[PDB]
């Protein structure tokens, strides 16, 4: 059994993508689904800090000490299930082909027991992410009104898409302020992804600037929980109601290419 698969992207940093990521994928748990986020970004702790779980087992934990990957889900609020982070480059770089099937073997076993695997990717698409990037079925990339961070997501997507990948990209406008601001920067994203990379994409929602948010992440209590009824909240809860009504081949094929 298959899970449908999502990568969580951007261009670059300071974008609030791992918190859009997480609240994202407690929603659709709270609609009912079952949902595992692996976070496979550089930086350690952070899905636990946001939950206010203490760091501990790490998917950076498989390639040094090579715990099984089983030993590292971990439980979340509304039923979520997780596995943390903290993987460099160097480690992706380093892989065995036997290493990689083992890698793949696990995580399919895993993976069997889910409606939805979500990656929470590091920004870019460097390296190991494009293979990712390249097997899912979705990719949500988030930016924000920002014209720097709207130019990243440009080159970003045209990165993906002149690299063969055939998702269905679809937008998630963050820090917004509205209220047309978020559909503006969108369909300034539209015109031109559709005009020069005949590439069409989706806008997965809009995400308000919100005061709740900064409380949520310093008191560590994730903002769809602490308040369901922000205005970011609302938001997204609304992407997750939204979005809902083979992917181990092609990473397979994309990883053993060289």
């Amino acid at each position: 059994p298959s899970p449908r698969t999502i990568a969580v992207t951007s261009g670059k940093g300071g974008v609030g993508k791992s918190n859009v990521s997480l609240n994202f994928s407690l929603s659709l748990s709270k609609l009912g689904f079952r949902v595992l986020l692996l976070d496979m970004d550089i930086g350690m702790g952070n899905i636990d800090i946001l939950l206010g779980e203490s760091s501990s087992l790490a998917l950076a934990d498989w390639f040094s000490a090579r715990l099984p990957l089983s030993e590292l889900v971990k439980s979340g609020p509304e039923h979520l299930s997780y596995i943390a982070g903290g993987t460099g480059a160097a480690q992706w770089q380093g892989l065995d082909t036997a290493s990689i099937d083992r890698f793949l073997t696990e995580l399919q076993a895993v993976a069997s027991q889910y409606d939805y695997l979500i990656f929470d990717m590091g920004a870019g698409a460097s390296g190991e992410r494009l293979y990712f990037l390249k097997s899912v079925d979705d990719v949500f990339v988030v930016t924000t009104p920002e014209p720097t961070a709207m130019t990243d997501a440009y080159a970003m997507m045209k990165y993906m898409h002149a690299a063969g990948s055939e998702a269905p990209f679809s937008v998630i406008v963050n820090r917004a302020g509205k209220e047309r601001e978020g559909y503006e920067v969108f369909e300034r994203l539209k015109h031109v992804t559709g005009r020069f990379l005949n590439k069409d994409i989706a806008l997965l929602g809009i995400i308000p600037e919100d005061r709740t948010v900064a409380r949520a992440v310093v008191s560590q209590t994730p903002f769809v929980l602490l308040d369901p009824a922000a205005k970011a909240s609302k938001a997204v809860r609304q992407m997750a109601f939204r979005y809902a009504p083979r992917f181990f081949a092609k990473l397979r094929q994309l990883f053993l290419e060289r």
